[PDB]
């Protein structure tokens, strides 16, 4: 392994991101503008890591333990070691909000130690790397790739054999936005899965097929079609049933047209759009106790790298 | 929950410990003079952990999350809230050489929440909190306690939730001490080698041995080295520790009560008077980090700022 120098050091900004899509469950993956910081500098001893990011009087973020494992995996991966290292990350992407947030974690933690390293790694191993920890596939390869993403994993049966986790960028009409509507409550618990069943009907399976097709085209290139496209039968009906006001937030503005579904597992509903989503109907959810986030979707992580070279 | 002050601090030092003490397995545990440093203030914002304590150009030290971890859960067990931390860890026990670092960095978290709230919390909850972590209550309630306990991690409450844990303090002879030969591998899965199941007379002879072990250490260092023999994790881990395994067999061959300390890789002789120069540093030669310890107290905690 190569001992990397002290005064190295890189800033990392990672893109939070949303999953799903509607149809395109734990596939389609969507990054967004709003980002987690981090800053990796070597020193001649002791891990020291610092988290900011919460309201004023609010406790301690958590994913400061995620990212130093994703530096020590990619520093393995790079093979490459160091003496010591300082990590100071400021967080903005809200937390077990369906935003990705421990995703972008492990992507950041990975993405430092490569640029550390001087970027031996592939896009493809940052990937791999990352999609490994806490955070979904479809997420990590957002944050990783930007834009929107299709992702996938290969159960390797021979043996064990860690699952190949892979991603491809899919191009993104420029005029495209996503709103994000945040609730207050730290739910969904893990039991937004434990609703999931474990047979659907052959059509309801041929419904999605053809509706995380036509999102794809959407996404794309006809924007008309998020609507359709955002359509699903394979995990929301029964998500909805943990997150009934959620649901109604959803129904709501699909109702009214707006291409809205589930972030991830919850609880945020996002809007996919062309135009701006109207005054009344973001004042409505603010007033009731609803964040509203207006983001762009984001390009991919970045990595700066601080320390001069002479 | 209660907002703590900003500006409080708390000193903890906690030290060491050696587990299974040869056929105590999952049960016994003894505290050694080997500590961790773990300072912990509260601050307006924000969560700062540092952990030093590794040599010069050494890649650096773990336990920092579990540290957090444990703090955290001591701060929700004393119904406590914090606006921010600044933790910082001096750690000197060795790590991943079966000396009780992760169960100790586990205590100093809980006891230092415990004694940011104004110690709300019994001896008895603090052994709880920080053996979850583990699963190893012999480590953690060695580090509580101070001594040698006896702990008993089942009580697995009950189908299905948080096992209970809980230890009671043995009184250990003063003049007993434990020389630690450290191999400066410890590869972990380490149940690999712990069989499904073992027979009725290996189990008979552990039940009778672990009995005589905790006489061995009240009142009769004679009975040590008999005290001190396994048949139900020790000869399996020999297969994955040689070189260890050979020098338990070569110090046990002599006048000397040598076990497998934790899983591994040390091995840890328990005895009266030191053991001579002329095998430790013959160990030396091998590649082995020779640590000369004694029985330690119970994890202190000093509030420096109120
Ligand atoms: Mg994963």
């Amino acid at each position: 392994a190569i001992e990397l120098n002290v005064g190295r050091k890189v800033t990392v900004t990672v893109p939070g991101s949303s999953a799903n899509l509607g149809p395109g469950f734990d596939t389609l993956g969507l990054a967004l503008s709003v980002y987690d910081t981090v800053e990796v500098e070597i020193i001649p001893s002791g891990l020291e890591v610092e988290v900011f990011g919460e309201g004023q009087g609010e406790v301690p973020l958590d994913g400061s333990h995620l990212v130093v494992k994703a530096i020590r995996a990619g520093l393995k991966a790079a093979d490459a070691e160091v003496p010591g290292l300082r990590v100071v990350c400021h967080n903005n992407i809200p937390q077990s909000r369906g935003l990705g947030s421990s995703a972008a974690a492990a992507v950041a933690g990975v993405a430092a130690a490569n640029g550390l390293a001087d970027f031996p790694l592939t896009q493809e191993q940052i990937v791999q790397l990352s999609s490994a920890f806490e955070g979904h596939p479809d997420n990590a390869a957002a944050s990783v790739l930007g834009g929107a993403v299709v992702s996938w994993t290969n159960l390797s049966i021979d043996g064990k054999s860690q699952p190949q986790y892979a991603a491809v960028p899919l191009e993104v009409q420029d005029n495209i936005r996503a709103t994000a509507l945040v609730p207050n409550f730290h739910a969904s618990t893990e039991a937004v899965r434990r609703v999931l069943p474990t047979e659907v009907t052959h059509i309801d399976a041929r419904f999605n097929v053809s509706r995380v097709a036509v999102m794809i085209v959407a996404l794309q290139q006809r924007p008309d079609l998020l609507w359709e496209g955002t359509r699903d039968r394979l995990h929301q009906p029964y998500r909805a049933e943990v997150l009934p006001i959620t649901s109604e937030w959803v129904n709501r503005l699909r109702n009214r047209g707006y291409a809205a579904y589930l972030s991830g597992a919850g609880p945020t509903a996002m809007v996919l759009s062309t135009e701006p989503i109207p005054d009344k109907v973001l004042e409505d959810a603010r007033e009731s106790g609803i964040k509203v986030l207006e983001l762009e979707v984001a390009g991919p992580v970045k990595v700066e790298v601080n320390q001069p070279h002479h």
